[PDB]
């Protein structure tokens, strides 16, 4: 049977429910096709720039993607439609509310464009968070998701130009001995619709088969406050970070977090003051 | 049987092995007088004007913590002994790299300072971290420690003004129906001596029974760089930053961190760069 498919205007009350059972749920026009045309124009150099995964040039390499993937990731600065649109998406922070009030706050572990090129081959089936936070592999096998996936179509997704797979309830699997591309259904989405995945459910980027097809998507990993982002926003300038809401401050690291412990104590605390309050960080400052 | 007690110079192999063993461990000497004499020094006049742990003013509140302790976190810009002596202890960083090689790199999630005053009465008894990391208690009973506490007597610990309660192989137990005082051994230490506990260990503050003395201590709560901090360094003034060792400002979030995945793709990264590199942070620079 094939991923479970909800609008984010109607359905959205059973996106979350849809995704804990399943493992996985597309989000049809998650993004309007305007932010994606915006997010698009305002990546799409920064893409063109991006060297391999790899890079001698680079101090933290990523092994793992494919020589012809480039991932662009501190998306703030880069994309007016990213840090307004996306950070503030109702239908994000209601998912994500749902997911995560067990642990409290979350925040943005990584905000990501890939491209993909033409003929890139199909990730391994995969958990995410595995090459970043080894803590999640100790986590009791009921535990609830600590971090969750929306991968945002920012171009066709085809089974012929690498649609991602997924293998449906495999979220809840502990013996992986049944792991098999035999075992997959594939995410075919337009441009704006999301595939939404736990850090369990086991997944891959699929084959690029046409030759001539670059694939892109806007990876977004939700996760809980608890746990630190794969990317930092510490170099993000003081007027993008002012010219944010509250809540997109929170999203990038630029405020204190609270557990859903009932006498929490906090997270990025200064002597009992919030980090906002402590540097008097103001907020949706046009620049 | 009592808390086993280890030497920095001489046992220092010994120490981490020991915690693991019994949950505890005391090591004499951690911090030498002089530095407990420069800490205490630079310290006092924060600690004398800290409001009360659940102040009004605190937008994150303190509710746990009794109203006779004073708490002061974010250290680094208050003392030079900490942000030198402390953050650099070749003995912390031996223990800490043994404690956390399944993991990766660690940080610290919080150093304070704690004053008690006269007639502070006894914490119940208590595993660390549950008012602050949720996802902690979802962990495996036998995954390795995510983070340990350092308790360094900045004052005489006595049984009489309070020294902190361990039950010796708690961090091991799953029912927790024996936890009683009864099952309690103290931490007696002169000042530098540091009680050594895992987020497991089932420990408390002691009673106050003298109505006349003020017991001090420093609690570095060091952690997996995969958990976020109870406090924030974001606020510290960057030329106090650029006067610490890079381990220094790796150990305050003014770094990336890697992972122990054998192709780690790393922590708080910005495009494949580490936060040090992208933003041309220098080290070891005098005011
Ligand atoms: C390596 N890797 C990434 O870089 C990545 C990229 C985007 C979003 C999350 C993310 N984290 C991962 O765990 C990851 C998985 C992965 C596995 C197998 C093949 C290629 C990737
Ligand atoms: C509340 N609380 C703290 O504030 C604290 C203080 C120093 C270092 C760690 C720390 N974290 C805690 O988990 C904590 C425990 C705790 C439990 C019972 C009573 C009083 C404290
Ligand atoms: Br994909
Ligand atoms: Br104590
Ligand atoms: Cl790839
Ligand atoms: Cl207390
Ligand atoms: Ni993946
Ligand atoms: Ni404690």
């Amino acid at each position: 049977s094939q991923i479970p498919r909800l609008s984010a205007i109607n359905d959205l009350h059973k996106i979350w429910p849809t995704v804990e059972e399943h493992g996985a749920a597309i989000i049809e026009s998650f993004l309007s096709l305007d932010i994606v045309r915006r997010l698009n124009e305002e990546v799409d150099p920064f893409v063109k720039i991006e060297p391999i995964p790899a890079a001698k040039t680079k101090d933290h390499p990523n092994h793992v993607l494919s020589t012809t993937t480039r991932l662009v990731n501190v998306l703030a600065p880069i994309s007016k439609a990213y840090r307004e649109d996306v950070l503030n998406s109702k239908v994000l922070h209601r998912i994500c509310s749902d997911a995560f009030h067990v642990y409290g706050d979350y925040w943005v572990l990584m905000g990501a464009v890939m491209e993909l090129a033409p003929s890139n081959p199909a990730q391994p089936l995969h958990r995410d968070m595995r090459f970043s936070h080894p803590i999640v592999e100790y986590l009791k096998p009921d535990a609830p998701a600590t971090s969750i996936n929306f991968l945002v179509a920012l171009s066709p997704f085809t089974a012929e130009n690498g649609a991602t797979h997924v293998i449906l309830g495999s979220h809840k699997w502990q013996n992986l001995s049944n792991v098999s591309m035999d075992a997959t259904v594939r995410a075919l989405m337009n441009p704006g619709d999301a595939l939404l995945i736990t850090d369990s459910t086991i997944h891959c980027g699929g084959a690029e088969t046409t030759g001539t097809e670059t694939r892109r998507l806007l990876t977004i990993t939700m996760g809980i406050s608890q746990l630190t982002p794969l990317e930092s926003n510490l170099a993000v300038p003081r007027p993008v970070i002012e010219s944010l809401t509250p809540l997109a401050q929170r999203l990038l690291g630029w405020a204190s977090q609270r557990s859903a412990a009932p006498r929490d104590i906090g997270l990025l605390t200064i002597r009992g003051n919030s980090i906002e309050k402590t540097m008097n960080l103001k907020a949706e400052q046009p620049l």
